[PDB]
């Protein structure tokens, strides 16, 4: 049986990938939503299909030896993990956090396959990052930190091979310091090599903005599937990065009100919206706590108890993390009568958390397909530079929300295709997994 | 101690790593005299040894080129390659074949070409080179066996992402012709972004040829907006008769503007009513004849001998023909007939007390480092068709280049302002010439 | 604090950045005990974050593995390359085929190859891989076709100078012909170094095949002697049937001593009059069968699926399978029935518990990065040859083995001596591969 | 048409093409006359303008090498590598860190490599490089920075076939130890090919530290005994007090003559009773401290900051310190003393006008490019071994310089002879060198 096939190569894969919470938490979502393709059309396991798109094409770790402003030596392990290449170029971030393992890097970098194929254009998926903290660390250590690292990872990467960019931790500061260390291991200014580069020296207007801007574009269509207005409303966005910020910046544009924001020490309630000049001040010129924002904004509370999710909203995007939004915040979620989750960041949504959105009708947006909008602002920056072009801000916000109103579209009318009317989770994997099957099939045992 | 002090430090350092090249330390010295006005607001731009990095070439390459003549006899040049700055997009810049050619040259014009490419907007380093190979009197076999030796060495430096040079004196459509067939060679690829200034047929772009005297006609014209007047209806002088002059003419009656005379060598010619085009060109092109000849067969139009064209009362000077040119009593002149604007199609021809004068007098002035800037930009044009395997129209590609032209005059006009010295494009020029490039090599670490 | 604190932080921030890998763990605690003792009378030795170097691999490469078999089903298997250390030459260590593989294992044996590759006093750095890929039971189109998988990934990361392969558990000459034969059409060069365990008419070394085997046997003479007994009439057990196991059995076996038992992984034979080492290698070579067939065919050997090998009353115990296949109860048995003398043909055979019945009990131990290094040595010798497109005579290659297993043991003793553990070949082989590795990690800088 | 207006003619135009640089000019135009003397016996050797490419570098580069010191300042310096010749075999030559440094230097020091590797009889061509860094006072980290950054350049054009640079002055085991480490890192492969001076236990060669010295120190005994004396008991001066001057006193002093003087750039000091080896190398490697702190910690040792160490009453004058540090007058002032013996330690230290006075007192003189050649030669010995991988005894290398050096002797000897400039060892060393090189230019073709 079906069923019983994909459940006996889930444990397989369990066996093979010990210890990788993330990346198996990741796996099980989308090989749920890979049952009911193969139950209606079962060539889709043809050749190893499955077996193949589970196991990544490639796995980089490498040393990371670098030397701090007093001279002594450091060493962190760097990732990059090129998941697959059938649709384009491994494309996704680079995350410097002390979490960060080869089992999460595994996690993004599959997610990341079928959140590109969504976005219908031509790129792969992969990820990297390192355990490297870059909190409290001088810019001279950073730029050392990524000359390290690039010194191992540009043989890897390349305008058709492999395109990183920013995430957690890694900002316009790392990519401007990587992207001119690849050009002096590589001798030549391939810009098509990085994106989220800077708008002087090949980035894309809309980048910076795209992923927190495309997140309210997408949940702004799902609240208009529902015959709602996303103006008048109240919003949660959890952290303060870059994803947040511009999430925080779209909404209150349309007429909504953002009640609150958080970093990792806690979390700020703004009953009457965001100053957003105020906090990128705080967390771009300062490199501050939410709580300096707090100090400085009457009427800011700084919260260190309880949960951020603890605040009555009509809508929540969390924007920071994995796994930062729990069963027990679903619930006090709904209770307080939120209507429609979005997420910004990769999987912050717990299990059970995503099993009481269902139990209690709230609209749901998976990452794959509601933050799509960084990666496809990459693409977007990919194909700019591929034509040594540079477009305007206005015509990439317009790409963006074409985009976004496209990736909604093929959601819906995949689940609703498959009989799940409504479940965007159900439209995202199997649209996202289709196409990549197809090219697959295509392009041989590779 | 302060920051004329620390400077002049440096530059004395450069005199000493850089022995026996004058025009270099003299280039230089023009940029740090920019720089002093930008610390003076905003000294974050001298962190990191930001000035200390900009004035050293990324790499430098020079290379014996042996060739052979056509009677068997072995020759032995030197070949030279400047890969100065590529903070901004590959390094960008020509390859002259002269005997005037040495290292020190080349790193002065390498040096300048870095600010001129940033200047246009467009994502371009700089670098130039060439050799003391003297084309004159060579044969084209003996031009194609020097060219294919010197490509030999420099097919390794170059490439559509490194170093995409392009030609200058000695270097025409031939040898690029010559460099290109033998880089693909050398390379085994079809490689089209490796050089600008090809043919039509194998990656070269329209509007290569009218490009310079196209950009300064755009660029006068946004000067002459900027003033509440308007183009169309102007009398316009355009000294010399050749690439630029012949295309700043074209470009101006096109815009509705009249132009009243051109010049060679010889002398000069008074049109009071236009220049016609056509019978330039063939003039010159084609029968390789001096001015006079042109002046015999219209009705209206005038030759003379004595004293200058800049004598004609005019609305606009274009000078097109070559340095020193246009010089103080000149100026004057121009100033006493009512002259509101003049913008430099040719390298430098305004002399420093000309350019006093226009100061003096209020003449708006478009230094050539920003007007004559088309033919760079239409270079990054044809990188950018190659890079897209599109060749564009004659129309949109002249359309690209306007926009292009009318966006260095905004970066001029801006950055004038910013630094307190509203409506001076030399200010604003080379300002912003440095700043962007600048500002690219501060995201990109030290590299 | 201590330097006992300082290295019990650093491995405990070891096992969190490297969890669920237990053999890894093992293997760096062993060598960190080692290093104390260095660390207490050189601290230099930890200067410039040494030990934070040492202990992370270079670069790492986990890959898929597709592969078709002979009724047509795709299948995926998992291939790893660990390069761990290159301060003395290119990484340097084989490949394993089994289903236990994983990153954790891999690492382990990568690590151990540093240490054992520095006593070797030849110039190769450590590294390891290998693949979850069972060849058991495999036709040789598909052993073929998977080694053809695994180096389409593998060629662009290995290469004469970069890294260099050889086989380990479950690749043997069969697939070192697959491939190098793939790395050859991969690369499109005849690059005999890439490889080694090659054959011996495409630029293999005579002695390869026997070398770890033999090596293992002239390192336990040594110790036999140190203790003033002599090989000649004593009592062996060899567990493993492979390739260490095999040469080991021929060596002792040559030297006088008698073989009384070896195994596979199914089970264990009892050879009280010897091996018949003929029989055996047509058994396991020839028929791939199980060691219970030789049992079957010969006269007075019994087969034992029942306790251990290691219950048997022995002089000299040779584990020559796998990691920790002796353990503390069997290391108690060994010990209570009149063991003397524990020398590793295998990597890591014996556990930490067993390790220690050793020391507690007076019982000579001959750690594998010493005793097993035969192999390694002979494959920089098929190196040497390649480099210098020369090809050795057997008996001059064995004589050079010969001298290298009793330089190693000499290496060992002196260096355990002059830290004050005498006879301790463990601390003497951790401490004399450290220091060789660390001073040319010094030389060379932060990188 | 005569030989001399020949050779003077392309003189003259090297001289425009190079101008700026008087090192080379002098190196080059001795050379020259050497070349006269040669071409009027075998006119064939200028066919083809083989003069005319030997004397243009086949390529050199130039490069920036930013890098930040221990307080966070960047700094910028430039860097060199000349490509001069490599007909005989990769480009070969070291590496000197100084603040002399510039193009010219590394011009001088290239061009003299290309004639001093060819006399080794071993597969070199010719090359240097360095940079105007300034090594003293930095710290070991800064050191590895500004390597790092240096070899983040010049990795690219390098490599065991095309380029193996080495120490020269600045450029010692600490540098080339982060250099090689620094290159393995940009290469991914433990090449170890890439450079010579190399560390023990990472491919160096035994006999390399002290070659130079030792070589120099060969060389001059043979020219002893080729007049019927012999080096023991003879006084001799050696200037400098680094890697070169360090290992000729101790040669010279094995061999039974005493060193009665050494120095620095700082000042000389006067050891009447001969050098303590041991002392001068603690205080010269250990402390990095002057030679006035010998004068201070060693008894009957004087240190001087008046006159020059070159009148100290010697027989034999070894100058191992620097390029034209013996004038004319020093020359006159050894002669009057009584100075029969001057080989050079160093690239071109004698002044033309002390080479005139040798000639014209009657004192034997070993040019460089003879009696240094052991440094270089011994360079190639470690390529051998590293190409072969095999490490060979200090005895076994030694004998192999050992006999270098007498048939670099006999060869300029006995070709000085042959042209009729009998004991003339620059003539006998130019045209020898030569010679070797044209004909293998000559069978290479236009290249
Ligand atoms: N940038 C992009 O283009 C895209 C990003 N994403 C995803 O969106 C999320 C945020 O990315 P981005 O805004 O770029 O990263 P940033 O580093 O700019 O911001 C991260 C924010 O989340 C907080 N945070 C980080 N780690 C944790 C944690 N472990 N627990 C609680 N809070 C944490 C940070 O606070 P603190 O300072 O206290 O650590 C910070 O406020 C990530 O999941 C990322 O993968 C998805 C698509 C695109
Ligand atoms: N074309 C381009 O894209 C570029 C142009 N330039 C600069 O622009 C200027 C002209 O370039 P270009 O048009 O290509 O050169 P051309 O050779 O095509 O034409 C030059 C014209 O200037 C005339 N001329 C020279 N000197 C005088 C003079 N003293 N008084 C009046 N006329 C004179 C020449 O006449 P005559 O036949 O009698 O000599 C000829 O008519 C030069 O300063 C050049 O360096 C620089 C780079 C590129
Ligand atoms: N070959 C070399 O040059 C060197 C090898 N070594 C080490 O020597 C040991 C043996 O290697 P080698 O002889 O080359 O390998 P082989 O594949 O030739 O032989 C391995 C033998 O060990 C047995 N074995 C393997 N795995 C297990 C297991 N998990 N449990 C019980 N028995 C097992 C096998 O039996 P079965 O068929 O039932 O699996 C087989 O008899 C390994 O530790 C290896 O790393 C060390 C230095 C050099
Ligand atoms: N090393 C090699 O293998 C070879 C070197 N050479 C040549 O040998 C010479 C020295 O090289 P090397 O010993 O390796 O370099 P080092 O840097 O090890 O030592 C150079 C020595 O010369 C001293 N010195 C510099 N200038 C003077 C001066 N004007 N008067 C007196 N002493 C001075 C330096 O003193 P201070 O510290 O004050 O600067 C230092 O003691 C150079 O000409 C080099 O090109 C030739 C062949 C081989
Ligand atoms: N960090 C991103 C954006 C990746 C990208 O732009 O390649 C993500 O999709 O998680
Ligand atoms: N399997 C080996 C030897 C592999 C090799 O010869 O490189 C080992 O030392 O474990
Ligand atoms: N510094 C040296 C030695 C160079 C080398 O060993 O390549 C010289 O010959 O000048
Ligand atoms: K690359
Ligand atoms: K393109
Ligand atoms: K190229
Ligand atoms: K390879
Ligand atoms: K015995
Ligand atoms: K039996
Ligand atoms: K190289
Ligand atoms: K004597």
């Amino acid at each position: 049986t079906v069923d019983e096939q994909v459940s006996n190569y889930y444990d397989m894969l369990l066996k093979r990938n010990a210890g990788e919470p993330e990346f198996h938490q990741a796996v099980a979502e989308v090989l749920e939503s890979l049952k009911i393709v193969l139950e209606k059309d079962p060539h889709y396991a043809d050749y190893g299909l499955i077996q193949r798109l589970c196991e990544p094409e490639r796995q980089l770790i490498f040393r990371v030896p670098w030397v701090d402003d007093q001279g002594q030596v450091h060493v962190n392990r760097g990732f990059r993990v090129q998941f697959n290449s059938a649709l384009g170029p491994y494309k996704g971030g680079l995350r410097f956090h002390p979490s960060v393992n080869l089992g999460i890097v595994k996690f993004l970098g599959f997610e990341q396959i079928f959140k590109n194929s969504l976005t219908g254009l031509p790129i792969g998926g992969g990820k990297g990052g390192s355990d490297f903290d870059p909190k409290g660390k001088s810019d001279l250590e950073i730029m050392r930190f990524c000359q390290s690292f690039m010194t191992e990872l540009h043989r890897h990467i390349g305008e058709y091979r492999d395109v990183p960019a920013g995430d957690i931790g890694v900002g316009g500061r790392e990519i401007g310091y990587l992207f001119g260390h690849y050009r002096r291991m590589a001798n030549q200014h391939e810009s098509g090599v990085l994106t989220g580069k800077g708008l002087t020296w090949g980035g894309s207007l809309v980048r910076t903005e795209a992923t927190g801007y495309g997140c309210v574009y997408f949940v702004s269509e799902m609240i208009k599937a529902k015959g709602e207005s996303i103006s008048g409303q109240k919003i949660i966005v959890s952290g303060s990065g870059n994803v947040a910020t511009y999430a925080i910046e779209k909404a209150q544009e349309l007429g909504a009100t953002v009640i609150g924001f958080s970093d990792s020490s806690g979390w700020v309630h703004t009953p009457n919206g965001v100053d957003v000049a105020k906090l990128r001040e705080i967390k771009e010129v300062r490199r501050a706590r939410v709580s300096v924002y707090a100090d400085e904004i009457e009427g800011a509370t700084y919260h260190t108890d309880g949960s951020i999710w603890d605040l009555k909203c009509d809508i929540a995007l969390p924007c920071a993390t994995q796994n930062e939004l729990n069963g027990e915040n679903a619930k006090t979620l709904a209770d307080n009568g939120c209507r429609f989750v979005a997420e910004g960041a990769n999987m912050p949504s717990t299990p059970e958390a995503v099993e009481v959105f269902r139990e209690r009708d709230i609209r749901f947006g998976p990452g794959k397909a509601a933050n799509a909008g960084g990666v496809a602002t990459s693409a977007l920056e990919m194909q700019q530079n591929a034509s040594r072009d540079s477009w305007s801000f206005e015509y990439t916000d317009e790409r963006l929300q074409v985009i976004m109103k496209n990736i909604f579209k093929t959601c819906a009318e995949t689940a609703a295709e498959y009989g799940h009317e409504n479940d965007y989770v159900v439209g995202a994997n199997i649209a996202g997994f289709k196409k990549v099957a197809d090219a697959m099939l295509a392009q041989g045992v590779i």
